[PDB]
């Protein structure tokens, strides 16, 4: 029967819950519970350069490993209103993370004090929960249900924010007796996934889309078990890359777009019955353009089919967390097989990797400057299979064309829906906080790396390496200096002439000393055949000192 | 598969989820939903002649019954802001109910116009869930998710908001394969059930407080059980009532004031251990006072102690259903008793029994004008242990005193912490609606009876009879000087001459011509002695027309 502090017994909470491992922004408001984190241990802090990139690397650190909670810690004020980006990009993606803010006492709390703020209402459109604890004794329930939440349904982050007073109070509280609350997600039924199967066999060209669901629920396994038991071919789609492997016989494509003109990936079109798990159905341009026909049925298993059912109703939905779902369509799809009940695919599926080995556009540019294409296919091979990938670019290319390959699930890190500038550097340190030894490549253009540029310190001072691919198209970027059209432009570009370069140059930022003051290391690349042993060195760098190297590529564009 | 209208669906939903009746005010935006009640069948409408009205008849069937939930249909505007008390009332009480808008096209939806309102924004505090459906697809799914919603977790209330035409639109829907989403609860583990069952065991003096939660769980018999077993003696709270029957040895009183100051229950002052399960601790006004002493310890088993432990913190908390808890608690008091560990309550519980047997005003008032106290001793005469109570007086004694007797659990229905004027008339409607041929009670002053008088008329319409005990304090008119300071006090209080009346009179409303134009039978009451042969016609009266009958009688007070 122990008296302890409430944020002593939070701590004792997490900690029960598995937290290893917090990232965080020191202050005055919070100070009790990192105090906390000294007297109870067993908690690795890594302090961020930002607020915002504490919540990133939450959200990567969350993204890296399935049952991973990613923690962000700040204090009162300004630093729960600097995490709103984070827990944004981190629901939209169906990503938890718990941020936990410090706040002014509770008699202080309705005034507007010295950096105290109604974080309450700002974060509750960005979370599932986000309370203000202003009863001492409820804050180690309020961080038990705030794991039920994370967890259960649709996951998605909290938000607790904790008084100064709140935390310092005495309470009971028993850590040997607790227990975590049981999780929560809805079940498909027997006679719905039976459904679903006389749906399925009684088409003639069958696919499945694998979206982030699948790999939200842990169930890539299960979807390439059935896969490949009924013999379906396999479309992921961007948050679904890598539940199935890129060289699978029955990995056919990409989704490349939703309803985007006439960018056809070949398999999609010719298939008479798509079956969705776990995905969502990108935006229509405001009505049905393409994939929605009369002649092809539609399968949606998802989550929450209470949200995404955009294809203005699909013709079969069932409502269940993926990995339950993927169990019972294995069970029912081994009952049809051994009854010789299922269709040969055999045919159809050669057919989808036909068009899939055709549709490939040539990349092996010597142009100099370099084309972007060129540096993804020199990507693909300076780094394993096992490479984890971490970025935003959502505008991979058009429609068709070469670009990157992912073997692994949650080897693809990427805030598909939200995704804001500067979520790649502090997502990458997210990431390789939860997998140490891991080889992690993140991909970023200039601006995206300038947001959050401070956060590469975080890695030189807890050792945290990671490739960065900078891309820089700024780079080259002509300052005409002649004033009709150039002196409107330059306002709402990058480049500028850097005086502390020993030439004439619009060079604007030059990243390799910005990278080089953070304690990491940096390499610059300006012709296309110097990519590839750019990114051997920068492996080998990595292993040498154990911090993040950027490798800039110089681009043609600006 | 057929298609159908989304609220079609909606209707299957409803049935499969077990929904046979509905309260509702009919109107132009919600008429598909009407129409689709009549194609599907099985929903028995009751119109209410309020929308206030339907709603506190959906929390009063939703009480009557374990399982049940009442459901409250309107239309657009005006008729969704008419809720908001009910919802309140019910969720307050962590009582379920589901209300059904109509609402204004998508088309011009955002935009303000006739007969639209942001019944979303308004309804979120007061609602577990409140969402206007923009996609049609989606209906039968939202209203999946709205009774998982409604009995997960703390049981509340739900609005659904439905645009006209989202109404109208066909939808593919599969009433075959549906099946509800699964409940989540908290459950207590063992070791938990087994600390608290030390922390018992260890004390001299116990008590449990039994409260809403047990009647809510449906506990009641597992919590007698538990108190037989245990031989330790139950206090009930006011939402607790009858949840061990009141003649029964263990039950030694009831909680008589959050904070009754220092009066109090003389077994609770006299306890050193408290485990209260399914109940709340209040503050009166965070009122320090005799509640809690330094020696009381205090057990809290609650569904939601994730905002409950209000002692300033129990010395031992289970986050636990009420159900799953005291079928545990059971099993371990078992095995204590097996072992020989368990104490001998009997001594302690015979004490109980002395103080609550002398702790009684032994007061029967002779007087006219009647005494309220008098009321209620020929109340306990007149109804047997099978009545059904319903009202909010909350107000029986200012700390112990003469009212009424429950013995079965739900017999008790009573909108405690947040029961407005008016509720008690539509709630007992829908304890009828709910149980046809039980003999429902209802008890009022006349401010109460007045807000939804016209209520009754929906029994007289529907054949639901109860008896309406009706206590008049304004019937006896005026106090102090004539026109002197009578005359400011005249704006704040009921009576006046009435012109209608033969005599010269300060009688107010004729409460009887009401009740007689609406549709219902209605008796006068001077006399003590009188009060029983009236109750016992009124139950006659109720037999033979099976419509409300009110007993209207004539106190002392203005």
């Amino acid at each position: 029967m122990p008296r302890m502090t409430a944020v002593e017994a939070a701590v004792h909470v997490m900690r029960l819950e598995g937290v290893d491992t917090a990232f965080g922004v020191p202050g005055a408001a919070i100070n009790p519970l990192y105090a906390a984190l000294r007297k109870v241990g067993g908690v690795n802090h890594i302090l961020a350069r930002h607020v915002e990139g504490a919540s990133h690397m939450a959200d990567g650190y969350t993204r890296a490993k399935f049952g991973n909670i990613g923690v962000c810690i700040g204090t009162s004020g300004p630093a729960g209103t600097d995490m709103i980006t984070g827990l944004y990009a981190a629901i939209a993606d169906s990503v938890p993370i718990l941020c936990i803010t410090g706040q002014a006492p509770r008699a202080r709390l309705y005034k507007e004090d010295f950096q105290a703020v109604d974080i309450e209402s700002i974060a509750k459109p960005v979370t599932k929960m986000a309370v203000t604890v202003r009863e001492p004794a409820l804050v180690p329930y309020v961080f038990q249900q705030a794991f039920h939440v994370m967890r259960s349904g649709r996951p998605g982050p909290v938000l607790i924010d904790l008084p100064f007073d709140v935390q310092m109070t005495e309470i009971e509280f028993d850590p040997e007796t607790y227990a975590p609350l049981p999780i929560y997600k809805p079940l498909a039924t027997r006679a719905q996934v039976e459904k679903a199967m006389t749906m399925l066999n009684a088409s003639e060209r069958p696919l499945l889309v694998s979206g982030g669901g699948v790999i939200g629920a842990d169930a890539s396994d299960l979807l390439v078990q059935f896969a490949e038991l009924t013999g379906v071919p396999v479309i992921p789609t961007l948050m679904g890359w890598g539940s199935i492997p890129d060289d699978h016989p029955l990995m056919v494509g990409m989704v490349g777009l939703q309803t985007s003109q006439r960018y056809g990936n070949a398999n999609l079109l010719a298939s008479d019955f798509v079956m969705g798990i776990g995905n969502r159905w990108a935006n229509r341009h405001t009505g049905g353009l393409d994939v929605y026909t009369e002649g092809r049925k539609f399968v949606h298993v998802d989550i929450e089919p209470t949200q995404i059912g955009r294809v203005f109703g699909p013709d079969y939905a069932i409502v269940s967390d993926a990995k339950a779902a993927l169990q019972l369509f294995v069970e029912v799809a081994r009952e049809w097989r051994a009854a010789g009940k299922l269709k040969d695919r055999g045919e159809w599926a050669e057919s989808c990797r036909e068009r899939k080995r055709t549709m490939l556009r040539k990349t092996h540019y010597d142009n100099v400057p370099i084309k972007p294409q060129r540096v993804y296919e020199e990507m693909n091979k300076a780094f394993g299979r096992d490479v984890t990938y971490v970025t935003t670019i959502g505008l991979s290319q058009i429609a068709g064309g070469q670009f990157l390959h992912v073997y692994k699930p949650r080897h693809w890190i990427n805030a598909g829906q939200a995704g804001p500038l500067g979520w790649t550097v502090p997502a990458a340190l997210g990431v390789a906080a939860a997998k140490p030894g891991a080889e992690i490549v993140a991909l970023s253009g200039d601006y995206d790396f300038q947001f959050m540029i401070e956060e590469l310190a975080v890695g030189a001072q807890f050792n945290l390496p990671f490739i960065q691919v900078l891309v820089n198209n700024s780079y080259l970027g002509l300052i005409r200096q002649s004033q009709r059209g150039f002196d409107m432009d330059y306002q709402v570009q990058l480049s500028f002439e850097n005086i502390n370069s020993p030439e004439v140059n619009g060079y604007g930022v030059d990243h390799l000393k910005v990278v080089e003051g953070l304690g990491c290391k940096a390499l610059r690349v300006f012709k296309p055949d110097d990519i590839l042993p750019a990114f051997e060195k920068a492996r080998d760098l990595m292993q040498e000192y154990r911090v993040p190297v950027v490798v800039e590529v110089i681009l043609e564009r600006v």
